[PDB]
């Protein structure tokens, strides 16, 4: 063990290392915390998620005024893409929605990356079978 299951929420915030420089934590209204701050480019790794036996689809709560795009990616910003969530607008980046997005099965323990192709803010993201 020593491991987050790909299966419960995964705090964004809660990052291993990230490319950014300009990306912030910061707390939310209802407890927790959210990052934000996100430019093209950027993105975030999450060390050993266990996707146990098989995940083909993920959920990120996000907030944005502008569509755009988060890549679910291996190993790191250049690895295999998995997918991709194309985030809707919810008109604030206070306003905060649950958005998925199919990716290829994924199977036990891995790093996962998500990369930024333009402002967002996220809660938490997670996996399903
Ligand atoms: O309540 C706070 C949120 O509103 C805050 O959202 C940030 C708002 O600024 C965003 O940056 C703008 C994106 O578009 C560019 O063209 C502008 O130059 C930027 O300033 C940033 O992406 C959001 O995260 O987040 C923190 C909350 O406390
Ligand atoms: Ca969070």
């Amino acid at each position: 063990g020593g491991t987050r299951s790909a299966f419960s929420n995964i705090q964004a915030e809660d990052y291993d290392s990230s490319y950014g420089p300009n990306l912030q934590i910061f707390s939310l209204p209802g407890g927790g915390s959210a990052i934000g701050y996100i430019e093209n480019g950027y993105s975030t790794t999450y060390k050993n998620i266990d996707f146990g036996d098989g995940a083909t689809s993920v959920t990120a709560r996000v907030a944005t005024q502008n569509a755009t795009t988060i890549q679910v990616r291996l190993g790191s910003p250049s690895g295999t893409l998995l997918g991709t969530i194309y985030v809707g607008s919810t008109g604030s980046f206070d306003t905060y929605r649950d958005v998925s997005a199919t990716i290829s099965n994924t199977a036990g323990v891995k790093d996962i990356v998500l990369v930024f192709s333009g402002p967002v803010n996220v809660d938490w993201f997670v996996f399903s079978k």
